[PDB]
């Protein structure tokens, strides 16, 4: 491999991948890669990116190629490190990467969901940093936010970055990489979420199941594989296990590779990604590194090794596939207490507007090693003595605030200095206890003609001045 012409890129049509060069079926035969430290108070990454150093990745690569698998997933990288020789030897071997684009302290938060400038920016520096890849098979806008019927209405945040992730893409230079999302196996949810990803004028792309109801020595009727074979049936786009490999009994035997890649499932399924490659405290390695940084083989790894070689998916062309076949699914009703993810998405977020608030007001939190721990407690204080409606998101009703889509420290600052003026000190005292908080003075300064948050400054001059105090 010289370059990246051992990995043609793969694209979709209907609901299977296809190498844009022969017209072959793709099908997945992947390992999650992603380690764990081990940098805090160094101010490092929390988070380590083993594709961008050619220590970590070129250490793995001989052993990933020994398993056999042509794609990894990825968790989290550094946008503003290099990729170039880690991706280039991932393709040298014929391997791809699925990617996710949040990282542990930057994702849409299940608890607490928006859709927002601080997250949007974040998606748009990993698509920026390695769409350049032909390797590159997808990038997913979500892992499990929604995982339980207590927390659906943030499956609408989702498809919002979805939305915002394809159309970034679209506009920019870039081959079209497709944006889809990975979610978990909730009895209770897991029809609900195939069908609203899907739903309305917003779709994933394609769809993984982190799958692991295959434990030990099962069978494709026993397991649960038979029954999720046949929901999926026709379902509109790729699906795949974006993990697998239960670990109630170690070692693993890995038998449900049969299962996948056999010929029920192959027509069905593209694949799927073993969970995962080093072993960690969760006790689902296939490898350790021990205290030198050498890598110790496992004995789930020769297990899932003898899988995979044996593992012979029956696909079809594109040419086949598209014989006799040219490639609007209605969303699940709301029902209270079960399913409230409602159709109607927030909008796009807005950096210009937001911005205009880190100029104007006199109260802000820095968003820089701020204790984001605390912010349940902050929201709790600040919006029961002001009226925080201009920050609330409602994934469950489809109604969102004129400031629901700018940062969270942007949202603690509106409504600190909104309780800042409603008190009138005037005192430069920001009533909140934390290192991050402080008075700016900047918003001493009258805007000029003609400033561009003259329209931002006369809504916060509205929201400020008439708080409800008659």
């Amino acid at each position: 491999g010289v370059s990246f012409e051992k990995t043609p890129a793969i694209k979709i049509v209907g609901n299977k991948f296809f190498d844009s060069e022969s017209g072959e079926q793709f099908f997945i035969k992947g390992i999650a890669y992603q380690l764990q430290r081990s940098a805090n108070g160094a101010f490092e990454t929390s988070y380590i990116d083993a594709l961008a150093d050619p220590k970590i990745c070129l250490r793995d690569i001989p052993f990933l190629k020994m398993l056999g698998v042509n794609t990894l997933r990825v968790y989290a990288i550094d946008p503003t490190k290099s990729h170039d020789i880690c991706m280039e030897a991932l393709s040298a071997e014929g391997m791809y990467v699925l990617l996710d684009l949040s990282e542990p302290d930057i994702s849409i938060n299940r608890e607490n969901p928006s859709w927002d400038v601080h997250i949007f920016e974040r998606y748009k520096s990993v698509i920026d940093a390695m769409s350049s890849f032909p390797n590159l098979l997808g990038y997913f806008a979500g892992n499990q936010v929604t995982n339980d019927h207590t927390n659906t209405f943030a499956s609408p945040f989702v498809k919002a970055a979805i939305r915002d992730a394809k159309e970034y893409i679209s506009h920019s230079n870039h081959r079209k990489i497709p944006v889809g999302y990975s979610t978990n196996d909730d009895a209770m949810t897991r029809d609900n979420l195939a069908r609203y990803f899907v739903c309305g004028d917003v779709k994933a792309d394609f769809y993984g199941i982190n799958m692991y109801e295959w434990c030990g020595y099962s069978t494709y009727g026993t397991s649960g594989y038979r029954e999720r074979t046949k929901e999926f049936e026709g379902y509109p786009i790729p699906v795949f296990f974006s993990e697998f490999g239960c670990n109630l009994v170690r070692p693993r035997p890995f038998t449900e590779v049969s299962a996948l890649y056999g010929n029920k499932m192959s027509s069905v399924w593209s694949g799927g990604l073993a969970y995962m490659y080093f072993e960690e405290e969760n006790e689902y390695g296939v490898v350790k590194i021990n205290d030198n940084d050498g890598v110790d083989i496992l004995p789930d790894f020769k297990n899932l090794k003898k899988e995979f070689a044996k593992a012979d998916p029956k696909g079809i062309t594109e040419e086949e596939y598209l014989t006799a076949k040219e490639p609007s699914v209605e969303c699940p009703h709301i029902a209270v207490g079960v399913w409230e993810a409602n159709e109607k998405l927030p909008e796009t977020p807005d950096r210009s507007k937001c911005a205009c608030l880190d100029e104007i007001l006199p109260c802000e939190i820095v968003p820089f090693g701020a204790e984001s721990g605390k912010y349940e407690e902050y929201f709790s204080y600040l919006c029961s003595k002001v009226d925080c409606s201009d920050i609330l998101a409602n994934g469950k009703t489809g109604e969102y605030g004129e400031f629901s889509d700018c940062s969270v420290e942007q949202k603690l600052s509106l409504q600190l200095s909104k309780l800042y003026c409603k008190i009138g000190a005037n005192d430069r005292h920001c009533p909140l206890n934390d290192k991050n908080v402080y008075f700016n003075l900047e918003s001493l300064q009258p805007l000029t003609s003609e400033s561009i948050c003259k329209n931002v400054f006369d809504s916060i001059r509205n929201i400020t001045y008439n708080h409800g105090d008659y």
